[PDB]
């Protein structure tokens, strides 16, 4: 009858068989794995480590924004301006700006022959030295295997360069702009949860027009303010500006969105740490500080093209978004919760173990909790 | 006898007694919370929500490009012609592109001293107010502590700086290039899923090279053409591209790639929206819309430094990719089939105490199920 | 009495009864099935995929530098120098860098009207198929609707734009700057778990100044040289540096950063591995390999504006890492224990419907296994 093997089916319950031992010490060791088990399974799972919820990764971009004016007037150069247009290069970057603090300077460079810097590798005599293609370490002009005078003291290796070539040995000392200490930073940065579709930006609501235009981070006193001092952003990461300043560096402003969504909106704020990028390490090394060449390039008369070359020291300042949002869900929280009811039974392995193998009457426990079928 | 102990536990199958108790209430909840665990086992974790699955991120590479070129000729400025060359600032960007739209330009600037702009707080008389070293507001000089004539009318004080200085108190209106409106912007993309290893570019393989040629997007007609135009983009985020040009913003093109690789590749298609993701708030905010500055520099014939100065504003369109590609993993799987079997007691658990404290026999069934050890 | 039941439960260890059947194959299958659920919780799920660690995803900085000059010397353009600050456009870039290989130019253009190049589209006569302003394909220009000269023998149409206009129907080949095989990149990478807390760099501590002063990256004998050379990148990826220089292209530096932090920081090292990221299809691309424009700004002696316009081709080269870092957990560990602890009862599943239904014995099993209560 299969209705009725589906009636059995339906209208019966099954539950197992239990032996009930009474023992002081194995009940209180078996409570007490439990009670071991439950406080790990809520406290640290669920309370402490959030176990209940599901996480997604944040979608953010920024606006970099630099203020401030450098005044130099020396012998070399004369008198010079250096507004935001001439020490950020490129005009615009992705999550990152930099600045310029030091720079050598040559102007009125041709494409054509000559004489290297004199130094060991370069220096030469009788023409016999020289060869031709190898465009050695400055990489910046071909040589072209004869051997030129650069002055009346001392013959080089001529090359085919941009001419005169340039002269990196004397790095200025201190900082050329060494005013962009005082400089000031500002970051916008909007962020995005796609799981949970929840954006924010970091200029908060209570965060008005008055108040930030003449606000300075300060961890204690103003944690959400977005403009920062560049001095200070160093100087937070453990390092002094002025000494990073004559080489460069890179230097990392990270925000860190870490909310919980299970709560209000006006919680999810963002965290500021500072942390340099770049390594000092003059055995383990290779192009330290940190600088790249450009040329602003001009036109003779004639028509003959001519170039300024500058090499630019300064710091690069990476802006580092990273986070992680937690809502509740459903699925962790069944796993966790079947993963605690199947933990659950090491107290009762641990306690059998003990009730058969560790005990003065376990070949009557044994009796008890065994049948064997004959 | 080891070997006897081996033999016995290797040749003796062990399973639990069990209590059938004939109760149809007790039967039919039973079954209820035993289909409703595996009903949720089922459906939602594995069948909605794809809980037999491993993930991973995208990683993606963009390519960007512009189309199209707008003549303005009026008497300030003259005949002009802007093309890519001349409105897509830098050349070059990474995930990014900044289209210009509205401009201020400040033509034959030389480095020195010079009146700034009369407004409240630079205007002075007397030569008392003027403080030397405060760049103020600007920041665009410094001050020279003296107050020196701007025209016949006001006296301002004297700051060093490119000069003569920028006057961006009227931005344009309607915006300079506002035929941009009508320009369209190609976006290539490439991505990878490093766990899986696979790669898929956003031009399908049904989209040809003479579709390409003319196609523009469209949610409902033309969702593959990988070529937006700008004013179209900034409609469908819900704005007016008109109003955004004047001040400029940061526009969001997102592509979303979630692929199930169980399935065809030919299923693993990328998704558009997009997002304005600057905001408008005139009392929480620090430099609305957006805009940079850039300059063209210059040389007299004595070799003295010119340039002109160009305040850009416009729309910057950011490349925002995302996505979780899936495939079956046995890891994933089987936790979720033990944690169902877990969860399949907890129906034991309700029975139990129904059976044990909520019935009329309970003490019978009580006597059935425990076996006291005495 | 409560405190009587409280001490019941307290001092009462709970144990199910089982049922010892003797049967040589059910016991083998049974203890099989166990050993093939214990070999797949340890040994997959633990020794192999590592179910025991969390993990996090990296954080990247990357700072990257090219080497390198070429010296060309023809007629039209006569005797010109490619050094770094001449093929690398824009100065700076965020984990990327383009090269330029190949290079159309158009010198001394000025804003005004100037007849397009001679092609379908464009020749007309008689002043007829013009339409003002129809940008046409160029969309350098925006057309008049006026047919005239572009020289004696063919009559195109008049746009307004800078002119004269670019002519790209010739790319050169081989490739302008086709000794940019032999030039060399460095790429300085910074990596960041925030979870553990842990920074390297790819430049381990065994990589000493002099190493890097000459070394070349080698997969097999110097596999820790962060410095590359532009066509063995190539290369390595399956693809010839000189095909590719023509029209240009996207070329992928990927670096992988699988690190198990549970182990010596000296093993958490880089692996690279090179990848193209653009396609070519002649039927299903639009703006094949790489390109963009852009321009050199001059003035003539009366303030009016000129330019020289650059088409450049070239090799983008993108930096791409990726990777997480492992350590243990106790989360993941005790939930793996829980999920096999619950798998392990498939097997007394299968047995007891074996026993039970595919038995000779079957009625007397069901006899001793299962109580009627009544
Ligand atoms: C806008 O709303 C935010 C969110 O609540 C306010 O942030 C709060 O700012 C105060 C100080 O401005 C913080 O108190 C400080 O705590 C540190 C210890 O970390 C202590 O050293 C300082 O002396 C000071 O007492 C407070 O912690 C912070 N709230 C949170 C949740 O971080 C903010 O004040 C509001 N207004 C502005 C202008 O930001
Ligand atoms: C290339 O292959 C793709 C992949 O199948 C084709 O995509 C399909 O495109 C059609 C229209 O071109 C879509 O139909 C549209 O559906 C919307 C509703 O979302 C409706 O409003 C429209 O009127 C239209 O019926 C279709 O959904 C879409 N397939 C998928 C899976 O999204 C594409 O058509 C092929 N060719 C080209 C040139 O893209
Ligand atoms: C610095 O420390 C690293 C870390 O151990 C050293 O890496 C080791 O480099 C050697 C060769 O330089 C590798 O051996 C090579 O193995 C390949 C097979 O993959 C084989 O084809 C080669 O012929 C060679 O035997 C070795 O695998 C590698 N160690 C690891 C863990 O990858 C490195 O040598 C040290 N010094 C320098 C200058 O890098
Ligand atoms: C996220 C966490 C996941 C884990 C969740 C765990 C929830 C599990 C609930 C289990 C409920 C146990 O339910 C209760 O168990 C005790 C033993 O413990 C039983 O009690 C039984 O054993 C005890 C101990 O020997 C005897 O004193 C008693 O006479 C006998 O009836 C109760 O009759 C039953 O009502
Ligand atoms: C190749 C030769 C064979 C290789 C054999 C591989 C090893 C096989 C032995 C694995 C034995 C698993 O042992 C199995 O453990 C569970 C608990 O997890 C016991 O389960 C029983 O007792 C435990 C406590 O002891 C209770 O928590 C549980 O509710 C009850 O059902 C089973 O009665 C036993 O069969
Ligand atoms: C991803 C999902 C994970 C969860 C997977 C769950 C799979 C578990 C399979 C369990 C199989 C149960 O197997 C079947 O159980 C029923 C009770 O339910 C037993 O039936 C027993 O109890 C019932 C109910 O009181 C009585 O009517 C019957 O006389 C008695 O034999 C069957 O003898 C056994 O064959
Ligand atoms: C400090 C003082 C002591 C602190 C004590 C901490 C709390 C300890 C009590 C926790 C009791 C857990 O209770 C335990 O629950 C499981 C189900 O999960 C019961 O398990 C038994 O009955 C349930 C249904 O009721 C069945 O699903 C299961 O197959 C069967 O083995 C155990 O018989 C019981 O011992
Ligand atoms: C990450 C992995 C998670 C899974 C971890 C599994 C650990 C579980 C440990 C279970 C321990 C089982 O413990 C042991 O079980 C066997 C059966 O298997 C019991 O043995 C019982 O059944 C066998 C088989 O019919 C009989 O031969 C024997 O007379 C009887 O006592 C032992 O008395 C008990 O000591
Ligand atoms: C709408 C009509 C009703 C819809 C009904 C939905 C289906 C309900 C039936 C699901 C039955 C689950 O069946 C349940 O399986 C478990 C194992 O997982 C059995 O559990 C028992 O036997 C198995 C082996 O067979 C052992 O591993 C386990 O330790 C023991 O407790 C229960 O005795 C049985 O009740
Ligand atoms: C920059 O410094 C130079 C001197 O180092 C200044 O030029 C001199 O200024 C003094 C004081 O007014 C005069 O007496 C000299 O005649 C000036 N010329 C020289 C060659 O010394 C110069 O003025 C400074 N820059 C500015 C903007 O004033
Ligand atoms: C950055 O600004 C600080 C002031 O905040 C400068 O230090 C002060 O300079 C003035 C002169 O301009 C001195 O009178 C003060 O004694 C200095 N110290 C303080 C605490 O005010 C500092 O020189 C600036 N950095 C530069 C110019 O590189
Ligand atoms: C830009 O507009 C100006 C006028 O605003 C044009 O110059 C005038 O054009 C008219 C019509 O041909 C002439 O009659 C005038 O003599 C021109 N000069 C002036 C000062 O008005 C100018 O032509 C326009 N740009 C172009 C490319 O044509
Ligand atoms: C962008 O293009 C549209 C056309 O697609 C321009 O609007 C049309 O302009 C022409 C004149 O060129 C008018 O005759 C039409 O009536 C206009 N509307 C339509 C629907 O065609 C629009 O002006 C352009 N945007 C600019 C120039 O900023
Ligand atoms: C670039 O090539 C040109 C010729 O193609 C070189 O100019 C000629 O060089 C020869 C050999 O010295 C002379 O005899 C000719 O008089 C030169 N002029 C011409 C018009 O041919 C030129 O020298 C080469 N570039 C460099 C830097 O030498
Ligand atoms: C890149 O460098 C290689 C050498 O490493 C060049 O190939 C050699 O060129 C020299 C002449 O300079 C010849 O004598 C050799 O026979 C060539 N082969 C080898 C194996 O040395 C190669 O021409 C360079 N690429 C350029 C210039 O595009
Ligand atoms: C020539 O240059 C070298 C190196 O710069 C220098 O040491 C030497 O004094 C110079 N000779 C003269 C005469 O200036
Ligand atoms: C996310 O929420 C915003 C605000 O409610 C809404 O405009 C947007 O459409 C939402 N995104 C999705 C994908 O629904
Ligand atoms: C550029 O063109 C102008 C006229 O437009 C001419 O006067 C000048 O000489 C030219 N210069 C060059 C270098 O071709
Ligand atoms: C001087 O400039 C101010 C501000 O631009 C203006 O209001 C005033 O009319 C000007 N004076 C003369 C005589 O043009
Ligand atoms: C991924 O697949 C492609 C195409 O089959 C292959 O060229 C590449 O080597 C694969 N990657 C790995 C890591 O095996
Ligand atoms: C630049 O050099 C050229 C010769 O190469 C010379 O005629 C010109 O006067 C120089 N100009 C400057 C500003 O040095
Ligand atoms: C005019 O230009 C066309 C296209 O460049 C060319 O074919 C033709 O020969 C030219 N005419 C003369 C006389 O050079
Ligand atoms: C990470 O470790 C470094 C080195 O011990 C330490 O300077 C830094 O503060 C640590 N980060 C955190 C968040 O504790
Ligand atoms: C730029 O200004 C200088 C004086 O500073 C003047 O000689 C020159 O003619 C001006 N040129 C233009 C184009 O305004």
């Amino acid at each position: 009858g299969c209705c009725a093997a589906l009636a059995a089916f339906l209208f019966e319950y099954d539950t197992p068989r239990i032996v009930l031992i009474r023992s002081r010490k194995v009940g209180l060791m078996n409570r007490a794995v439990q009670l071991l088990i439950l406080a790990y399974v809520i406290g640290w799972v669920f309370v402490w480590e959030k176990g209940y919820q599901e996480t997604d990764s944040v979608v953010s971009s920024v606006t970099t924004k630099v203020k401030g004016v450098a005044v130099t007037n020396t012998s070399k150069l004369g008198f010079r301006i250096w507004d935001v247009a001439d020490y950020v290069i490129p005009a615009q970057e992705e999550n990152s700006l930099f600045v310029m603090t030091n720079v050598i300077l040559t102007m009125n460079q041709t494409q054509g022959l000559c004489p290297e810097i004199p130094d060991a590798t370069t220096v030469c005599k009788s023409d016999a030295s020289c060869t031709a293609g190898s465009a050695g370490t400055h990489s910046n002009g071909v040589s072209t295997g004869r051997c030129v005078a650069f002055n009346g003291s001392v013959k080089t290796c001529e090359v085919a360069a941009w001419c005169p070539v340039e002269d990196d040995t004397h790095v200025p000392q201190p900082a050329f702009l060494k005013a962009a200490e005082n400089f000031t930073l500002l970051v916008k940065n909007n962020i995005w949860y796609p799981k949970f579709n929840f954006s924010k930006r970091n200029i908060l609501p209570n965060i008005t027009t008055t108040y930030l235009k003449s606000c300075i981070y300060d961890a204690k006193t103003d944690p959400f303010c977005p403009i920062f001092r560049l001095g200070k952003i160093v100087e937070n990461a453990g390092h002094s500006f002025q000494d990073m300043a004559v080489e460069g560096g890179i230097m990392g402003i990270q925000v860190n969105w870490d909310c919980n969504l299970d709560r209000a909106a006006s919680l999810c704020l963002p965290r500021y740490s500072f942390r340099r990028l770049d390594t000092r390490d003059v055995e383990h090394n290779v192009s330290p500080g940190y600088n790249f060449r450009f040329a602003k390039y001009y036109r003779d008369l004639a028509g003959n093209e001519q170039r300024t070359l500058i090499k630019a020291y300064g710091i690069r300042f990476d802006i580092i978004v990273f986070g992680k949002a937690g809502k509740f869900d459903i699925i962790p929280t069944m796993i966790n919760i079947g993963s605690g009811l199947a933990l659950l039974g090491m107290a009762t392995v641990l306690c059998d173990i003990i009730v058969l193998y560790c005990m003065k009457k376990r070949l009557y426990y044994r009796e008890k909790k065994y049948k064997y079928v004959e």
